[PDB]
């Protein structure tokens, strides 16, 4: 039948090639995997931009042509972790998987999604100088050497005094620090240090409680979080997955039920039956992998 062409990109890469009108979303991951050798999959998945312009993450056990992707020459797709690992020094197996994460969350550091404060920027922005340009060069590597990289979010160049200049000459001293340190080494120092900023592999969404103030959820690889709306960075109420019996769903509204049936359900409400959605499938997908860990 008539082809239908795509584009997937990664962090890195770009893949262009048809499918057909029965194609499925798992057979068009399949694919793209196989493409870049990714075996770890469990963490990823490809997610378009819908008709009415809304990122949204393709089902698998659906026919891509079934889905309302933005109609396009060719269709677009970014292949992008959904999940993230509880620790990555140890869960991430292959050179692929832990470079896809690496370049996805420097983009989010970089890009001001997750908070990060200046002498972690620095520090981050050493490894990623060390993956990049290799060992530090008196040679090659001379004054405004790292002139056109972004390297610290702009946020953090915003709240402070230090130019451009000044900020760079902090990375260069970290920088020439990790002297022989391997790239995959680089890329996982660099995960080690992310992981442990506060925002880390969270998706946060509005909600309000039943008296109506304004709160976020946030979910993650460790579980529900509740915080309060001035402040994404220390949960005012947490829930792992080892203490959540079941979170029900209902049009706008969840329910978390507790494993212990002494605490109370918290009922929360979403604005937008979309989100609530989206909020289902994140639980689903990280109780699930949560699980895994410990049997």
């Amino acid at each position: 039948p008539k082809p239908i062409n795509v584009r997937v990109t990664t962090m890195d890469a770009e893949l262009e090639f048809a499918i057909q009108p029965n194609t499925t979303g798992k057979q068009l991951f399949d694919q793209v995997v196989k493409t870049i050798g990714l075996r770890e999959v469990w963490y990823f998945g490809l997610h378009y931009v819908d008709n009415k312009g809304f990122p949204t993450w393709l089902k698998l056990d659906k026919k891509v042509s079934a889905q309302e992707v933005r109609k396009e020459n060719p269709l677009q797709f970014k292949f992008r972790a959904k999940f993230y690992p509880e620790d990555v020094a140890e869960e991430l197996i292959q050179d692929i998987t832990q470079k896809l994460f690496f370049l996805q969350v420097k983009e989010g550091i970089l890009s001001d999604e997750i908070y990060c404060p200046p002498e972690t920027a620095v520090l981050l922005g050493s490894y990623a100088v060390q993956a990049k340009f290799g060992d530090y060069n008196k040679e090659v590597h001379k004054s405004g050497y790292l002139s056109s990289e972004r390297l610290i979010p702009q946020r953090v160049m915003d709240q402070h005094k230090l130019t451009r200049d000044q900020w760079e000459d902090r990375i260069q001293v970290w920088h020439a620090e990790h002297r022989g340190m391997l790239k995959d080494n680089a890329m996982l120092e660099y995960l080690k240090i992310a992981q442990d900023l506060e925002m880390y592999g969270i998706n946060y969404f509005e909600i309000k409680n039943k008296k109506g103030t304004d709160l976020w959820l946030g979910v993650d690889a460790l579980g529900l979080n509740i915080y309060e709306k001035d402040d994404k960075l220390t949960p005012k109420i947490g829930f792992p997955w080892s203490e959540i019996r079941n979170i029900s769903f209902n049009d706008k509204k969840f329910v978390i039920k507790p494993i212990d049936k002494k605490a109370p359900d918290f009922v929360f409400y979403a604005p937008r039956l979309r989100i609530n959605k989206r909020i289902l499938q994140l639980c689903m997908g990280n109780h699930e992998l949560y699980m895994r860990r410990r049997k």
